């Protein structure tokens, strides 16, 4: 095709330059890494994961038999930070709405020991959650990389990961947030609000229509009065500069 690398290059760096932001997009393609946006340094810089470790909390507590995809969490009604949240919902639909006490009681569930044990064994970023099996992915101690989490997502979109097939299958379904065209998006946002600077997180996959999937993952600073959803607007305009989708 036609248009030049300098030209997508540019194009993309403006997406995260007119949002005002600093932030990258790794893309995988087969083996092959590619790495844009405004500021590149950060694709092998260390983060919060925030809300993506969602993905990994719903595959360990899937696995571990801590809930099953149809069982219903019930509000307990309290006052939640988004009125969103205040509501029953299943993991699928606290995946969607990235709703942390649902979250929040799966990894109590799942408990301290079996938390450190099942991230140690699938090598998340740097693998450490400390003593507090609630807030770990928030303000520390885990951390991961733009660039580790891209391979997540690979794994994960390829069934690689070390649990069941049907775990992996399970929460694939939960992830699924937009069709273009015959391409399907698959990704889980996340939003570290805690930590100074703020972090976004948009990882995923694309799954085109003859069954090749392209990972990627969106790491930006989040700051107030950005609306969440830039993070997937750059990101649906980068895969589109690239022809993706
Ligand atoms: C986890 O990162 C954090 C969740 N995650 C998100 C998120 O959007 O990724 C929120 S923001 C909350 C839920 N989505 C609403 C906004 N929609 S949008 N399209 O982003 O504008 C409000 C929240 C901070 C947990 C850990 O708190």
């Amino acid at each position: 095709m036609h248009i030049s690398s300098q030209q997508h290059e540019k194009a993309i760096k403006s997406y995260f330059d007119e949002a005002q932001t600093q932030g990258v997009i790794i893309i995988k393609e087969g083996k092959n890494l590619s790495t844009y946006g405004n500021a590149l340094a950060r694709a092998n810089k260390e983060y919060v994961p925030a809300s993506t470790f969602k993905m990994l909390n719903a595959l360990i507590g899937l696995e571990n038999h801590k809930a099953t995809t149809n069982e219903i969490f019930k509000w307990d009604g309290k006052k939640r930070t988004y009125p969103m949240w205040e509501k029953d919902m299943t993991l699928g639909e606290a995946m969607a709405l990235s709703a942390d006490p649902v979250y929040q009681e799966l990894a109590r569930r799942t408990g301290l020991e079996l938390m450190q044990k099942e991230v140690k064994r699938v090598n998340f970023g740097n693998t450490n959650i400390g003593t507090q099996v609630d807030n770990f992915w928030l303000v520390g101690p885990l951390k991961i990389t733009p660039v580790q989490e891209v391979n997540f997502a690979d794994d994960l979109a390829h069934n690689r990961l070390p649990f069941k097939l049907e775990t992996q299958e399970e929460v694939k379904k939960m992830l699924l947030i937009k069709e273009v065209n015959g391409s399907k998006i698959y990704a889980k946002s996340g939003w570290g609000m805690g930590v100074t600077p703020q972090v976004g997180w948009l990882t995923g996959w694309v799954e085109q229509a003859n069954g090749k999937k392209i990972p990627f993952s969106l790491n930006l600073e989040m700051k107030e009065g950005m609306s969440g959803s830039i993070r997937n607007e750059i990101t649906y305009k980068s895969l589109e500069n690239l022809g993706i989708i």
